[PDB]
């Protein structure tokens, strides 16, 4: 909206006036509400929150889930799942060009049905620990949100970096179900690099 | 509302999180209705309007109206009008400092009654020109809002500037009223004050 | 709602009481948006507004308008528009009573569909000055508003008046259009009628 | 909103434009609803109705008060009630100025826990009438509106005046509770007094 | 809603936080209309307002009533009145335990009709005073709320006691209406039972 | 929504059913308030109005603003700004093809920061007049609607046209503020071009 | 809502602007809801529907009800039924002028109380076929709504036309009622009148 | 929303927790009317109704309607109707690949005006039978929804086969319209193809 | 709702076709704002959540507790604390059957008035470490949600197991309260249990 | 509202009458809601939480930050990190009166621009770990809720004690922007203060 002058007298457009006049009647009773709301805080999600994610996916698995219960999803022992993680890490993210912080890892594990029109929720439990049973009954778990359930698990060589996360899924399902698992580790990097520029050798 | 920061973990408060998600529900159909209402402009109230305000008050009088009819408010000649114009103007506004212009006069007729407890709106008409009538009939007046009828009237000496607005009120009451008037004449001004300030002699 | 008195106590209407609670719960946030309003003004419709109508009709006539286009509806010369305007004003107003202020005159074009079952709306545009084309092309045209437009136009004999608007109308139509157009003069007059009586002669 | 005049056009503020046509748009249906409730009444207030209030406070009183039970509050017999009743107004009334008309004497009773942090009602029950029982059982008693009951009860010298109410209380409370009485006699009184003034002696 | 602790950060239910906070956004205005309905009074509904309540039904009774029509409820003379109230209501007590009061006396009218599938109201008038008409015309009824017309009326034998109310009910039927009429007499009752027990002789 | 036929029995779609009765509960207490808004008047925005926009961008111009201040944007004597006006409105417009009136020139003035992440506003003076002052006071300005000020200004060669407007922007801002300006002259254009088409030599 | 002009300014009355704004804000997802909806179709009523009524009253017949039952309405053979259609029709239409066709025959029961202030529901049945019963119980019946059950029944002399409906009605009533029936046959005509007219002979 | 594990506590985005307990606070008062409306039915309309459309488009045609009057749109005799609906239908379907059913035969009618801005409505009425009027005049017509009227009419040679529906169109217009007309076939086609593919001989 | 066929129509229920109609009229304003909201997570409560609940209820308290003051409800040494929450656990598990994990132990305080109509809140404070004080003042306390206040706390013999938690509770009551506490420990237990069944002795 | 007694019936204050009547009208759906809500957590914010607030202001520092980039706010080593905590933590603390546990430390980071009229938001990452860049560019940064970033840190002599926390801060600015630092440490105090007086020398 504009101002127009016609001999020495001002106008201005009538939809700007209207919004200006109803925007003194809109606008402090919610602000009350926001005000003792404000006395308590909530966690950002880490993926959509600070810091780099970087998805290493690990591998691919099917199992067929039977009712009231769940299949172990992973069983590496503590070296193995030692060796996966620095491994994968590395080999991605070679050359670490700055200084970085790992300021989480999550096993994820995403799950969907391998076939349509089936119509259900996923159940899961996890243990940071040894074999674990491949097959248990559910008792309480946790219902998972959607299709994704994500375990934060809080070097020059791996013999370098040397010197465990187990998971179980279920469905609430009345009948046998088919499951597609793909098992992922996501990293949050908080990288600090410089405002300095590359430069091809020799620089300057 | 801040950010708090518990082991690499973030954290917000509540009235802000639920504020900005409702900000986005509650923001373009409003903006439809404003931008159709954007073609065409409203003018702006003077007296709130652009340019300083000057109020000379000329005189007050008292009138007894009766129904249907209007009395005449002021009867000065053009030279009287003039005379008066000129000289509460200049005795008021001496020293006139500034490069400045006069961007309208207003002849201002407040009105209210004498007597309490008197339930009526006031009626007017004004001519721009001859003796007039001290008392006319009421035909198709102008409706005053409030108490005030403001008509816009678009030197070294009286005698160099040398080298008239008559008003009618009256009231929609069916028994006679008396009527206290006080009119004025109010300046529009356009100040040009340099962003230079005022030194005792001699400057610097 | 009445007040009774039993006893020494005393009673009112339930409806009139309902009504006075409910008139101090809905009785200023709304005042707010319009005190933000009245730093704005509207101009009254001069029809609706001050001043006595006179409309004095001129002539009716009818033409067929081809799409993307206008026709020229009065070709008057300067002298012949002040013929009609003085001898209509006159022949109608005498005998001229009082004293009288010609607010404005408006050349008022009114237009209708010669036909029924008819959606079209009217577009217009007139001039203020040569003789003009009878068919123009339109070009960002002003949008009559229902089926009138009104131009403000801002003595012994024609003579002693003596010591001109142009209109076209044109329609947003995709076919050809027969229009019945009626011109008036419509005339807004501030009366100055004393607060006197009309007495037979002798007066007293 | 005011009515400003810029060359025979007439103008209004926006705002009261806005609320005179809103005010069309809102003025019925409620109309019908009031005028079918005012086919009955209520009763005013005495204390907030017609005539003075002039309370009289007699005691205070203490007393503890057991589940299911009520304790009597006051039992002067009917000679002391009148005695009371007497000396307290003409003690505080004198003079008498002008003629006047006693419309009603309340007996209130204001009651309050002398413990804070208790959450219960107080249930009341009087008699106007022999000697009272000092506590009874509650037995479809009146609940007690806040912190007070009151009670419409409906000369030279005591002995030509002479030429009993009583009350309970008691609550809803599941344990004893202390209680601090305040009885008072609130006289409605309805003044008659002269358009007259008070003059030193002699008068003229 | 409850208060968790994990390692000195404080938390608390979702629900109860946005409780907490609606309550503020919720809680005056409606308050001022409140406010200014307390300045008047309604009187308690009886049978459901203090002291108990004894229906003492006296007898059944059927009537066919034509319209615009009353027929007479009740014919006792003065003395019969007296009768069945005084031995209904010794006989329906004896023997009277406490100190009570008679609060009031309702001549309670029940009225049904004797057919179903009928739609009308019914209407009513009483007197309290002679041999009244069997049928009067309908004149300004009391229009009868559902079936219930209730009338307040304001020893040791019946002669001690000695040492009357009508009513006609009639209906807004423009049919001939046979109408079943169950009348009683409600004591209000305000019994003073002392906080005493009951003992089998000899007490203590 | 169609119309179907089964044998004599005629078949509507249910949606245009439904539309059509919730149209009948729709639509007159909106046309109340809408019919005392009609007794005034809109004026309609230039630009988006009637007849051509012509805009003749004359320069840009930067000039660094100090808070309380507003600095002088333009300059020209009465003969250069007419010899701009009607340079830039001939070079551009020529050939003049058709009879056209100017309805008006506006002397626009667009302004913007040069600085991104700057939060204030415009701020406007101008005069149609002598050398005024480069840094003047602000006093009761014109506050900018957006960046856009419109001043409505009201042959063969310059010299035959022969045989000025000054204009002051500040901000509200409380530090010194960087400001690009772009000047226009935009006519407001009445073409009258006829329906008649552009033959080649020689026409038929 | 009209357009004025003053001075190559262009105006509307505010009511139309407002009107227009709030008609963009008020227009599709009702659209979506209709058309979704119009995915299905409603038959029109067919005495509302296309084509002349023409109710050809046979009798009115008196009913005493009992609850649980229905009463035979009407008891003609096939023989009586066609001729009462026959002659009813015929009677009724001649001189049949124009090329017609019966699109329907409804045999209408038009049904009440012959007292009033009865409040209960018509239940019917119908059978189109042999001596039915009288009186037959209430078995799922159709309930009526309102007073109306119509049933769709699908020359020169009645000779050469011949070269039957039952209808059973009883009420939801829990006493005996007194029915009046009014029994007719509602022909559809779909009318195919030639446009032309009627001409006294000799034609032309 | 996904779940997250950080050191045995479960966390769910804030929106699904938001949404799930507003997805139990919304959902039975709606269900109650949805259940009553459930005790009736709506019919399908055909063309977005089960079964294939096949539409045979049979002529274009163009009449001059004069107000409150009706032009034949089709006069086929039988045959022609017969040689026409079998010889457009065999043409377009051959091959008939499969099994199926002629579920229904639509004659569809589509009409426009041949000229823009018209506001008028569509008015029908056709026979299933004679020769015709061409002209009538309307009776209680039915009302086209939209521009289309919609008529159900409910082998090896056409021969084989033989070993008529008319329509009339007018307007609610109160001058002549000319209007096109689009006359078609559409058939309903149940079709009965087997899961069987397609083989190039020879199959196998 | 179900599908109807009559002679190939296809007929729905009115309630189902009204119910998916006002379906996609509700049906994403609302979703982004849950989008927004989704970008933070809330905390599952641990009794409502994953794994078993364990309530081991160590012993009941009465204290007095004055205004503004806190008493300490447990004063433990690490050995005692560690001997209840040992022997308790282990004697109410055994035989612990499955591998399991404690998640948490949550020291739980659950108080309650010992006397009824009284109105104040809990306050807490705890310390996870010395002999503290019995009685302390109230500062900055944390207000107990209702009447619980839950502490995260987060082998063959207690010996073995070998090889402490404060609680402190005030009101926010202005005079001394008698409160009954109870304390528990409440284990949250994540339960591995196969799906194998329990044999008896020899298994197969 | 109170209650009134006048000849045994009871009267109570309208507006009270209305308002209990309106609370059941009011008061269970919201309540399922918060239910839902209730299966969650949210932690208290500590500044408005349990435990007292202890405001260490340390330095103020001014940097201008160019866009796209963060600067270092502090570079501490850990010794300098610690020295200054204890130092301002015990020179403002002494005397440490009472048994208090250090809940947390919080690194305060207050922030705000040097120039009014600049509209951007705050951006900042930490680590809690060696030289760190003076300048890093941003990446994935935590968005500062209004002007402060609040990290959790989680004796005889400074000494005895020994016997660090990074802050960078950028802007979404597109230009540099010159921000003041007010770096404070807030100390959450759990205190344990006896209720005990303090006595002078000596005590009793």
């Amino acid at each position: 909206g504009k101002t127009y002058v016609y001999d020495n007298r001002y106008w201005k457009n009538l939809g700007g006036v209207i919004k200006n006049a109803k925007r003194r009647k809109h606008e402090e009773k919610v602000e009350r509400e926001f005000d003792s709301l404000d006395k308590y805080l909530v966690a950002e999600d880490p993926f959509c929150g600070p810091g780099k994610n970087q998805k290493l996916t690990l591998f691919k698995e099917i199992r067929n889930i039977k009712p009231d219960t769940m299949k172990l999803i992973v069983n590496w022992s503590g070296k193995e799942f030692l060796r996966e993680t620095w491994t994968r890490f590395m080999e991605d993210s070679f050359p670490i060009v700055n200084d970085q912080e790992v300021m989480d890892v999550f096993l994820v594990i995403n799950m969907r049905s391998t076939k349509p029109n089936r119509c259900f929720r996923f159940l899961a439990q996890h243990a940071l620990r040894y074999v674990p049973h491949e097959i248990i009954r559910i008792v309480e778990p946790s219902y998972v949100g959607n299709n994704e359930y994500r375990i934060s698990l809080a070097t020059n060589s791996f013999e370098h970096f040397i010197n465990k996360p187990i998971v179980y899924i279920g469905t609430d399902s009345a009948e046998d179900e088919e499951v597609l698992f793909e098992v992922s580790l996501v990293f949050k990097i908080k990288e600090f690099a410089p405002d300095a520029p590359l430069f091809s050798g020799p620089a300057y």
